[PDB]
RNA sequence: GAGGGCGCUUACCACUUUGUGAUUCAUGACUGGGGUGAAGUCGUAACAAGGUAACCGUAGGGGAACCUGCGGUUGGAUCA
């Protein structure tokens, strides 16, 4: 309860319990997500309210109210786990390999 | 004179000092695990014969659930 500022955010991590939130000019700032959150992936702009602080200056966390629509989406299914979304939000993927362990095709 | 007092000295001994132990609390860089976490990742171990029957003891292996070796049990199915 007793929120902030709704605005928009890119999140910059998944932790389950809470995320990471970079605001729109660069400050790392953790917050939970609300209940009604079907998904939450990394780098998806939300919107979200940054709590209030109880001492003047140091807050805990905030809140993600809402998800912002998919631009694209990283969806895999998996056994005995569902079609699960990895990443969201983007425009190229790069296909990293190493000789070490194997190179496979 | 007898005797007493004062003074001195000795015995006992509190407090106090050094050397060096035992014990206890607070603090403590670092470090060992464990618990609490519905949505995070990794896999599919076990529960059906759970797809290599499982479990116990012990040794070895490796991100991990685990696997292999030896021995035992049925808290195992199908089986005469
Ligand atoms: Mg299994
Ligand atoms: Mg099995
Ligand atoms: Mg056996």
């Amino acid at each position: 309860n007793l929120f902030g500022e709704p605005d928009e955010g890119i999140v910059i991590s998944r932790f389950g319990m809470h995320a990471d939130v970079e605001s729109a000019d660069g400050d790392v700032h953790r917050c939970n997500i609300r209940r009604t959150i079907r998904s939450l992936v990394t780098g998806d702009r939300v919107v979200w309210r940054p709590g209030k602080p109880a001492a003047e200056g140091v807050n805990v966390k905030g809140i993600v109210e809402a998800v912002h629509e998919r631009t694209s989406v990283l969806t895999r299914p998996d056994f005995y786990d569902g079609v699960k979304p990895i990443a969201a939000n983007i425009d190229q993927i790069v296909i990293v390999s190493a000789i070490l362990p194997e190179l496979s095709l």
